[PDB]
């Protein structure tokens, strides 16, 4: 039920413990600052609608680049938190927290500027796009600010370093403690790779098995964006790999950029500087082993749950090499 | 929430490779029971052993590598079929028998000259799986019979957690990194980080202790009325007091279990000793005290079986630090 949906998911941003990993995220954090800091001139003397402001931090970003007002919505109990954090700096004039969704609150105004942190782990993950795009259509001007702007979607065959330790973990039992548990090495496969979850889990550059492909490209101020999102986005991708890895599957990740001086990019890429969000990977039943020039292809879109519509879904259609095309349907983890 | 329904979640989560990973890659538990087994060759050479809860096996195997003749790997959860393969892959599936189920109905063709058992949980009795180890010693241990380990032992220290230290000022540093001041959150932070009534499974270090670990229960597994002790509750007072300034959080418990000679083989799992995967069941005040060198800390615990969830570590303690008034807290295993 959405009332219990709705509950349930509020309830992990009113306790302290998600806002301390997000702010504790300089990467994020920085970014959002430097964004919001380098439009200085778009939001000096103007309005704001800072969309799911939490802890506030970012409303308060937006008070200091020197925006006259700024709405701060929040449908959790963070709110009150927010609100302490306004008022102990000084800014109850110039921030206002409103609490409830931002699809039904209640500002006084039309806005010049939405700047929101809305992505989740694989980007789309939470779906709170949809309320930022809400948010656009009922209270951003025509030819107002949005912070970030657009956003970007990659993929890349990976071989993930950690699984293959865990893999390999069964044939040494015996050199450690002279039992052979090598054959356990199938069932390890089955339980880690075989299960249909997304998994979260930070890559680095050596995971990466060919130069990373971007499937889709989101325009936030596209018109169109909101049943874009409900049919799924994605696309097509084609690579050749690098060298002989055992193939574990494919790792999916994001960037954001703000307008600029010139544009800031959040890159949640394992090549560059992890972030709270590592990256989304989605497992083949089995590893397949590569080789320099193998052939990976195939299909893939994000898209909400039938039954959760904050719980992103990934179709996957793949070929690696010769192999035949195979298909598998992912959800994220619990 | 029937008992085939809770049965059937707990043993899924040992269906699974990651415990069993997690076990066998813990050097210093699965050390301990090698050493302990093979240490005692003597009693168990030509004998017959029962393994309680013998998941993908390897205990069974260390017994028949002791020298056992006969080892029944009892296992209820799906694990049994990957120990049937590792017995047969190692040649042993004439001395080593995985039969699938509880222990508390599986059929023996026979009473055992030894029990094994890694029955242990956070908290020592999170899980309660001792009482699953108690029925079949009553129910197939031979008199005189053998018991791997023999014994646990409970200890407590008041702790001053540097990491949740960490964690409660980290909102006092924000105005450093990014110019916004949040340190008005830290009462926020403390109510979600100790406010709450969970054990908390943490690795802690010397560091984090704040007095002399007093021992507050000896569990002697042969000892006749154990299963009606763990029904009322085991536990008992402490007292110690506090070698210097600090924020107290709360207290940290954690066990050893010690196997029969050689010297006995202590298994433990102190913060002072190498890191286990069991770590230390962390308990927290709802928000830190200051204590000073010599303040007294003491109190009453109980470590008891939840009303709901009878394989649910609750932990009801009383407790005093100087002279604050006497406090109560009433602690689950997180989920
Ligand atoms: C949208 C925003 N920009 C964001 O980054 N949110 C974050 C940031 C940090 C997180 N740490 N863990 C989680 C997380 C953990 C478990 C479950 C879920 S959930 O089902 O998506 N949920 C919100 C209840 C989320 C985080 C979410
Ligand atoms: C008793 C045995 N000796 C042992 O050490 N068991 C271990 C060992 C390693 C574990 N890693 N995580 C867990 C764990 C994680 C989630 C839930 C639970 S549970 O409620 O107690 N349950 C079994 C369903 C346990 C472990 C249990
Ligand atoms: N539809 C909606 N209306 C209002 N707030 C929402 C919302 N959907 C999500 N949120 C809130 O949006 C926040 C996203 S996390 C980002 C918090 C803060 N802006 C920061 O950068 O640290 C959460 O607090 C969540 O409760
Ligand atoms: N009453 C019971 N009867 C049989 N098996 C049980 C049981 N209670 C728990 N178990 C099983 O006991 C095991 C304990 S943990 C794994 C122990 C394994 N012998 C090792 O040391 O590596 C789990 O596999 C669990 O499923």
């Amino acid at each position: 039920t959405k009332r219990e949906r709705d509950q349930l998911y509020y309830e992990c941003y009113s306790d302290v413990s998600v806002h301390e990993e997000m702010i504790a995220d300089r990467v994020r954090t920085d970014a959002y600052r430097l964004g919001i800091l380098r439009n200085w001139a778009a939001l000096r003397g103007k309005t704001v609608l800072d969309v799911g402001a939490g802890t506030g931090i970012l409303s308060i970003f937006c008070a200091q680049a020197g925006a006259r007002r700024v709405y701060a919505v929040e449908a959790s109990a963070i709110w009150q938190q927010a609100r302490e954090v306004v008022r102990f700096n000084g800014l109850e004039d110039r921030v206002h927290v409103l609490p409830g969704p931002v699809e039904t609150v209640e500002l006084p105004e039309q806005v010049d500027a939405i700047v929101s942190e809305w992505m989740g782990y694989g980007l789309l993950h939470e779906s709170m796009l949809s309320s930022v795009l809400h948010a656009r259509t009922k209270w951003l001007k025509e030819g107002g600010l949005l912070l970030p702007a657009s956003a970007e979607l990659f993929i890349v065959p990976i071989s993930d370093q950690m699984l293959e330790w865990r893999l390999g973990f069964w044939s040494q039992v015996k050199q450690h403690y002279g039992v052979d548990m090598s054959c356990l090495e199938g069932f390890a496969t089955r339980c880690l790779m075989g299960h249909s979850e997304i998994v979260v889990q930070g890559l680095s550059g050596e995971d990466v098995l060919a130069r990373p492909q971007r499937f889709a490209q989101l325009e936030l101020s596209r018109a169109g964006l909101e049943q874009e999102l409900e049919a799924g986005v994605g696309g097509r991708f084609r690579c050749s790999c690098y060298g002989s890895a055992p193939m574990h599957g494919f790792a999916i990740w994001f960037q954001v950029t703000f307008p600029g001086e010139k544009p800031l990019v959040l890159s949640t890429s394992p090549f560059h500087p992890a972030t709270h969000w590592k990256q989304a990977l989605l497992y083949l039943n089995e590893p397949v082993q590569v080789e320099q020039d193998t052939d990976v292809s195939g299909e893939i879109t994000l898209l909400p749950s039938r039954d959760n519509p904050r719980r992103l879904r990934v179709l996957l259609r793949y070929k690696v090499g010769d192999q035949e095309e195979k298909t598998k349907d992912f959800a994220m983890e619990d």
